Parts: C-alpha cells; structure tokens; sequence
C-alpha cells in the first residue's frame, strides 16, 4: 500500500474529503499519515515528506507554493495531489476530472506527470452536466452565466450568509407575524437593515442575503474578467486537453444566497443542428452522475435546484430547449454541489487511482 | 381636468404607483375616483367606469378580461392603461416604456390608439439599461439569464421568503453565534430545514431562501421557453415596434432570493466591432436613469446590486467588456428595481401624458 500524506484535512474542503473517503472506505486502502502546521507530523517538515509516494492536500495555494518547491528540489519523485488552484496551469500539472478527462490522465501518468490538481469549482460542475457535447466535438462555444454558493468564498462566508439571512427576517418578525401587515413597510424596514452599518458584510464586502454580487475574485485588467471568469476559458480546455485549439467559454459570475451548490445557466452554440432528443440522449449517456431533468414545471422545481443537489454527487441538467437565435443554439441550466464534484470529489478519485 | 378612475391602488402594484404618483404630485393635474370591489364607486360598476376620461388598473388580468371588453361595449371611447398583462398583446394595445418608445407611442396616440399597457418587467429593465444599442440598430441578438426578484411574483411570496430565510437561521442560531463550530454541522442543519414539510414553500412549490427556481409562470409547449421568458423575445418587439422584423432576446429566467430587484446578465451579439469606450457611452446616453457602472471590484459591489438599487428608480449597468467569442460579443450586467421601472413606473408615466 501507498504511504500517503494528509495535509489540510480539517478544513471545509479537506474534511469534505475526509468524510467521503471514510464514507467509500478508502482509507484500507493506503497508509494514511496526518500532518498539522499547528505546533501528528509538521507539514512544514520536508525530510518527512519525502518518505511519502503520494501528498494529498487542501491546504491551500500559499502552503503550497512554499512547500512543494522545496519538497521538488529534494528530488522526491511520489505525486502531489492539491485541491488549491495554484498549481493547475503547471506544464507538468494535469488538471483531473477523471469522469471527463480519463485519457488524459491516463496519458499523463504514462508520460510520467507527477501533479494532479482538482479544477475550478465552477469549470468542473459544468464539464459534468455538459461532458457529453464536448466528446461529441459538438461545442463551438458556450456563454455562461452562473449563481454561485458562499462555499466557494469560504466557512466564513457560508457563516455571514446565514447570519445576513437571520437578521432580514428579524428585522421584520413582528410585522411578518400578522398576515395584514403592509408588504412595503416591511421591505422598507429589511431594506433598511441590509444598508445597515451593523448589517454584517465583512466577508463579502457587499451584502448577499436577500441580494447577490456580480463579482467573485480579482480583475484581469488585459481582458476585464475576473478570475473566476477567466478560468472557464482557461481551466475548461487544459481539463480536455485543447490548449492550443480552446474552445470559448466565457460569461459572468455571480455570488447568490446559497450555501453548498453551484448553478449556471448556458447558451452552447453548437457546431451542427441535431434534434433535441439526440442532444438529450448525448448529455445523459456521458456519465453516470448528471441527471436530464424533464422540460417540466413541477419536476424541475423538485429536481433542478440547489434544495434538491446540496450534498448529494448528482448533477441535473434541464431547461434543454433550442434558443431563439438557431437551432444550433441550446438553453441549458444545471445544479451542482461545489464542495463535492467542485472541490473533494475529483481529489479523492484521482487519489484512489494512484493507490490502487 | 381629465377624470381618471383607479382600480387595484391598494395592492402591492397600485400602492407603489398611489405613493409615486404623491411624490411627484401627479393627482394635481388630475381629477381622480377611486374604485373599490369591497361591499367610493364599484369596480364593477360599468356605467361609473364609463363616465370617466381614463381608466388605471392595477388590479390584475382576471379584472380586466372580465371588465374591459365589457366597458368597451358600452361604446365607451376613453384610455384604458393597465399594468396587467392581459392586453399587451392586442393589436389595438400598445405596451408603455416611454423612455424607450416615445415615438411608438406617440405614433399610436395620433392614429387612435385607446389601450395602453405596461411591459414585463425583465423585458422593461433590460431595455432602460442597454436601450442605446437597440436604438443604434446594433444589437443582432440577446442571449438572457435572470436573477428575479420575489415581487415579481406576488406579495405574500415576498413574505414567504423572508419567513424561509428567518427558519434556515434560526435552524442554527446558537451554533452561529459560537465562533469554533463546524460550518459542516450548521449546513447539514440548514439544509435539513430546508427540505423539513413544515417549511414554508406553498406560494413558490420550492425552497427560495438559500436556493432558487429555474422556472417562472406557465410552460409555453411550442417553444419550452416558459411564459416569462417567451416575453423577452414577443414584447421587447412589440416595445420596439420591430414585431415585423424581430430582434431574437431569449434565455433563462431564474428566481433567486431578493426581494424587488431583478438583475440580468447578458451576451449580446452586436452588428459590428465598436471599441468598448464608445459602447459605453453608446449606452450611457439613451436615457437619464441608466447608469455606467466602471468594471472595478469596489464601485460594482457599492453600485451593481439590489441592496444599492432597490427602491430607486436607477438602472445601472456594468462588467462591460468584449467576449471570448470576439470583439462583436459583448457582456452586461444590470439591476433594476421590479416595483418601478418594472411595474408602477411606466403606468405613472403613460397616465401623466394622457392628462396633459
């Protein structure tokens, strides 16, 4: 069995990671060894490390960027698994999807890459529900528009969330209570608080209960993207392997009040006119987890929302219709839980083919 | 002075509009009956109705479809405006966006036009923000994903939202307030709540508060678009007064957790290649409510949201910037307040020049 070093595991997204690996039992698996970088072994201490074949972190991107160098330079040859982002667009770092990029990957260990590195949150979920159009070589470009959860800012954020949400109602309880109460005096009043100097908004900087942000990460001055939207251009085709042949894939982000799943609405101009069923049949048979959800009011209020998805490995795509624009222009919106295929998900995948 | 009837001024719409209309002092220039349905003249009453110059209703489609064509049998020659979308689609109706279309308006005035109504509010908003492409002709198609707002909906879907909201704190009220519980334990506690029967879901059928619903009104069978996004492509024409030669506007319209706000992101398709600059300004000066937000971090989350925006009749717009796809591509986000320029807004407007 592997010798295999946990780091970060009792973060959100590493204990996320934890629990699906106990949940699955990947742990009798491999030799598990815990680090820590409180003052177990020292994350920090290189020598240990280099025992190691296999580390496996969500520690983050600055822990990485100051580690991995130095543990590289030892001349250790194991794997280096990193849920953090900082590393994704390494020339000797593939970005695993596996349900997706299977081939890459395996081309990739072949060809003795030695760093694996979950994708963007966002980028992932949509390569899950969307996969399908994409082997096909039926996508000439998609233009997205996403309703983003506060898990991908962070626990904090899910916290002040929560916390935004409590005192809108709280501002109104009373009024709320009596079923003749004027509706505008109430939003006047919840107004009022959300502008509030007390209304707690210092993780997001802007208030989301009861509104959202249309910004997630820092500008990129040269194309006016923000990071998050940039990745979608530039994780999406590293991820399936068409750096030198990307496919558009643009759009904005935007935070809404939810706590673990990711939506995204798509307009997908396809490359040729094929009947909505086909289209269907496509999407459904790429991978077990996504889900074609019926064209239907009642199903989709039940099966389409982050209600419905949060915690869960399913990714329902529906809303599947030709656009006004052609018929090689396809509607599509789906739900997916950010921590598990937008974060933990493809870690432990990839970690468990490593082992095996 | 012309002898304006009001219906429907105490719900949510007609409130907005009868506080509006005081603020600007709109009832100076007029000689206003208020209607009642309650058992003051009656609703109902066809032959007080017909005794007045115009009539105003906010009282809903059912009440127009039943008194309308009942009133316009009397042989009665005055204005009808309404607010519901009943009528917009008849050929002896025009739907009211002054700002916009003016000269659709005053066209339909001079030639005898006696039934004018107000748009959607997606469709309203959209064109209050980007109105300057239109009217440059440089708009080839729209692509639309929506953040809808609860009004939209109703009144006592506001309430239910923010009663959802109350419960998914209150579900982990103590654990919030602790600064070392696990973020884990309070999600998987909100999310229970969430799905809990007992939790308030009747007016939407689905979870709001800490989630949302890709789908708004009925299902339009022929396309798959449902009502409200069939609207975008059908009255951003018939505003335009282009229902001979249409413009495609089509997409998804999701509700998400605000509570009069409706908020869009868009991809628009323009005609030619215009440097972004003059795209701004192009949009800037349509009209004195739009309002250029810079694509910074800091003024987008102080300016392009619903806490800044609602309840102000301003519609800002910003993220400008060129797509992937090519220079011909253009990205927008806008907010805008449902209540005003979406509902009572253009009503209060269409009323002012019909009394002149």
């Amino acid at each position: 069995m592997k010798n295999v070093g946990f780091i970060g595991w009792r973060g959100m997204v590493g204990s996320v990671l934890m629990d699906r690996m106990s949940q699955e039992n990947d742990f009798e698996n491999l030799n598990p060894v815990f680090f820590t970088t409180s003052q177990l072994k020292s994350a920090f201490d290189i020598e240990e490390l280099k025992k190691l074949d296999i580390i496996v972190t969500c520690q983050g991107g600055d822990y990485t960027n100051e580690v991995y160098p130095k543990l590289k330079a030892t001349g250790w040859d194991g794997y280096w698994v990193d849920a953090a982002s900082a590393l994704r667009m390494k020339d000797d770092a593939i970005i695993v999807l596996d349900p997706v990029n299977q081939h890459v990957i395996s081309e990739g260990l072949k060809k003795g890459i030695k760093t694996f590195v979950g994708g963007n949150c966002t980028v992932s979920l949509m390569l899950m529900a969307i996969g399908g159009l994409f082997e096909k070589d039926l996508v000439e470009w998609i233009s997205v528009a996403t309703y983003q959860a506060a898990s991908g800012a962070g626990a904090k954020n899910m916290r002040e969330l929560l916390s935004q949400m409590g005192l809108l109602e709280q501002a109104v309880s009373s009024e709320l209570k009596d079923p003749a109460s004027s509706i505008l005096d109430i939003e006047r009043k919840v107004t009022a608080k959300m502008r509030a100097d007390n209304f707690p908004t210092d993780n997001f900087g802007a208030a989301l209960g009861g509104s959202l942000i249309p910004w997630i990460d820092k500008l990129l001055p040269e194309t006016g993207q923000t990071k998050e939207e940039w990745k979608g251009y530039a994780e999406t085709n590293k991820i399936l392997g068409l750096s030198d042949n990307p496919i558009p894939v643009d759009g904005l982000c935007v935070r809404i009040g939810a706590l673990r799943c990711h939506s995204q609405a798509f307009t997908i101009k396809l490359k040729k006119d094929l009947p909505l069923e086909e289209i269907e049949q496509i999407i459904a048979s790429h991978n077990e987890w996504v889900k074609v959800i019926p064209n239907d009011k009642e199903i989709t209020l039940r099966e389409l929302t982050p209600a419905k998805v949060t915690g869960t490995l399913s990714v329902p795509v529906g809303r599947l219709r030709k656009l006004a624009m052609g018929p090689e222009y396809l509607a599509a919106f789906t739900v997916g839980d950010q921590l598990l295929w937008g974060a933990a998900e493809p870690v432990r995948r990839i970690l468990k083919q490593l082992v095996a």
